[PDB]
């Protein structure tokens, strides 16, 4: 039953439902233009909203259903939810200044002359609305009209305002749209699910730039139907009608087909102005020679497309080609254009790719699941910077195979071939081995450029001295990786280290480098940490599930700011073991140990206890700078005001214990905010 204020947007609780009689002062803040209400709020708001607010958003979930006849007369916007009806009295009484309105979902009465605000520009009907609209009903200056799920009434001439620019139908609308019905101002028209009528000549206006049909629309588009202003055409799921010559306008830049479209496309049907085609799922027709437009930059096939791509089929303008799930046709030499920079294959693609097949412009190559053919020397272009192999790829990679220019290499699940002296390019920045990779990585194989290196599930080989490159900043080790790290192996620029589930080997002194700031232990690590192990630059330490070793003086370094113990850590912590520098401490699920005076650094601002912490808090234990205290479910101890710090901003407690936790706290005069959580 509290409010959360943002820059201008006051949001209430989702179970708020308190009369607004005692909130006038809060809402009278002269820097708040809007109010958000949530689910359970059902209380009067007629005389309870000041002049400074310009938006009431109720969000679609609201249970608000009260008569509203007195908003402000200074509102410009209001949006209603699922349980709101109206009388037309109530519609006549929304304020003369209003610009943008969404009606309640329950509203399904017939609107007549001079009811909805004259000056209105944005109108949105609810779910249940399915009432007839006649000539001078909608405001004459309206620019945005949206119909909801159930509306299926007829629309006849001179009814839609000649100012209208965006008209979006809902699911049930399936009435004929005839000549001069749509305004000559309309730029967007979007049909919904059920709409399935012929569109003839002079029905779409010559100002229309966007047209989206929906699920069921499966009517033929003939010559001179679509306007020459049109840049955007998106068909929906069932449209499967053949599209012939002089039907698509010469200004069209975007075109997307839906699932069902599977018709042949001949010459002089795809306009030369097009830069983007996205094909449907089922599309599986032969694309012949001078069919595709010449200005095309992006081409995307569907999941069923699997037809041979022969010489000079793709334009020399094309830069992005994405294949679908089925595509599995041989690709020969002059098939892909010399402008093409991006290639993505799909799940099925598994044909050989020879010497001069891939163009010399190509920077990005993504293979599919199935792709598993040998890639030899001078196959991959010398312009390539990004290579992602998929799941089934497990072929050998020889010496001068991967181009000089390569920066990003992602190897797949099944990849488990050996990597020797000059396989990976000098210049490589990111390298990611997948699941199965478990071959030895010896010295002068990983390049001296590499900054990011990540290993997969299976990788559990030794990493010896001077294997890892000097310019490495980021190292992620995988599930099974459980080999000891020794004195001079981890490089001197490494800031980030993540150890894996299995990693449970002791760490000696001069191992973790003095550049390392971020350290992540995995599930199993449970080996004791002693003096000068952890680096004096380290800021972030995250322990995994099973780490339950006691910490002593001079172990956690005096730079450390974020510490997070894992589930099973439940060891006592005494004086000057937690560093001066600490600001965020997070106890894990099972930690249940007393805290005495002088233990948690005074500098500490965020403290979180996990599930099981249920020990008294005596005076002068909680840090003096603390701002966010979070307790766990099982914490059942009284708090007093003199044992909480003067700087506390937020206290998080379990709801079901509150009257036990705050038994000695007068909540009517706290200077902090109680956040609850529940079961």
């Amino acid at each position: 039953e509290k409010y959360t204020i943002k820059e201008t947007i006051l949001t209430f609780n989702n179970e708020f439902n308190d009369p607004l009689d005692k909130y006038y002062k809060i809402l009278s803040n002269p820097k708040i233009d809007t109010i958000e209400f949530g689910e359970k709020f059902n209380q009067e708001i007629d005389h309870l909203i000041p002049s400074n607010i310009k938006v009431i958003k109720f969000g679609w979930t609201s249970e608000f259903n009260k008569d509203v006849n007195f908003l402000t007369e200074s509102l410009t916007e209001i949006y209603y939810g699922i349980y709101k009806n109206h009388s037309l009295e109530e519609l006549q009484n929304l304020p003369k200044s209003l610009l943008k309105l969404k009606l309640g979902d329950v509203f399904n009465q017939e609107i007549v002359e001079n009811v909805l605000p004259g000056g209105l520009t944005h109108l949105t009907f609810g779910e249940e609305f399915n009432q007839k609209i006649v000539e001078n009903v909608l405001p004459g200056g309206l620019t945005h009209l949206t119909f909801g799920e159930e509306f299926n009434q007829k629309i006849v001439e001179n009814v839609l305002p000649n100012s209208l620019t965006h008209l979006s139908f809902g699911d049930c609308f399936n009435q004929k749209i005839t000549e001069n019905v749509l305004p000559n101002s309309l730029t967007y028209l979007e049909f919904g699910r059920n709409f399935n009528q012929k569109i003839t000549e002079n029905v779409l206006p010559n100002s229309l730039t966007h047209l989206t049909f929906g699920w069921y629309f499966n009517q033929q588009i003939t010559e001179n139907v679509l306007p020459n202003s049109l840049t955007y055409l998106e068909f929906g799921r069932n449209f499967n009608q053949q599209i012939t010559e002089n039907v698509l306008p010469n200004s069209l830049t975007y075109l997307e087909f839906g699932r069902n479209f599977n018709q042949q496309i001949t010459e002089n049907v795809l306009p030369n102005s097009l830069t983007h085609i996205t094909f449907g799922n089922n599309f599986n027709q032969i694309i012949t020679e001078n069919v595709l437009p010449n200005s095309l930059t992006h081409l995307t096939f569907g999941n069923n497309f699997n037809q041979i791509i022969t010489e000079n089929v793709l334009p020399n303008s094309l830069t992005h080609l994405t294949f679908g799930d089925d595509f599995n046709q041989i690709i020969t030499e002059n098939v892909l254009p010399n402008s093409l920079t991006h290639l993505t294959f799909g799940d099925d693609f598994n044909q050989i790719i020879t010497e001069n097949v891939l163009p010399n412009s190509l920077t990005h190559l993504t293979f599919g699941d199935d792709f598993n053919q040998i890639i030899t020397e001078n196959v991959l272009p010398n312009s390539l910077v990004h290579l992602s192999f998929g799941c089934e790829f497990n072929q050998e990679i020889a010496e001068k195979v991967l181009p000089n220019s390569l920066t990003y290499l992602e190897l797949g699940h099944n990849f488990n071939q050996k990597i020797i002296e000059n396989v990976l390019p000098n210049g490589l920045v990111h390298l990611s081995f997948g699941c199965k990779f478990n071959q030895e990585i010896v010295e002068n194989v990983l390049p001296d450029s590499l900054t990011h290196l990540s290993f997969g599930h299976c990788f559990n080989q030794k990493i010896t001295e001077n294997v890892l490159p000097n310019s490495l900043t980021y190292l992620e080790l995988g599930h099974n990786f459980n080999q000891k790290i020794i004195e001079n192996v981890l490089p001197d620029r490494l800031t980030y280290l993540e150890l894996g589930h299995d990693f449970n080997q002791k760490i000696m002194e001069n191992v973790l480098p003095n550049s390392l700031t971020h350290l992540i232990f995995g599930t199993s690590f449970n080996q004791n940490l002693t003096e000068n192990v952890l680096p004096n630059s380290l800021t972030h330490l995250t322990f995994g599930t099973c780490f339950n070793q006691k910490i002593i003086e001079n172990v956690l370094p005096n730079s450390l700011t974020h510490l997070e113990f894992g589930p099973k850590f439940n060891q006592k912590i005494t004086e000057n073991v937690l560093p001066n520098s600490l600001t965020h401490l997070t106890f894990g699920t099972s930690f249940n140990q007393k805290i005495t005076e002088n233990v948690l650094p005074n500098g500490l601002t965020y403290l979180t206890f996990g599930l099981r912490f249920n020990q008294k808090i005596t005076e002068n234990v909680l840090p003096c700078s603390l701002t966010h205290l979070t307790f766990g479910w099982y914490f059942n101890q009284e708090l007093t005001e003199n044992v909480l710090p003067d700087t506390l901003k937020v206290l998080k407690i379990y709801y079901g214990n509150k009257d036990i936790i705050l038994k000695n706290i007068d909540t009517s005069k706290i200077k902090f905010k109680i956040e609850y959580f529940n079961k």
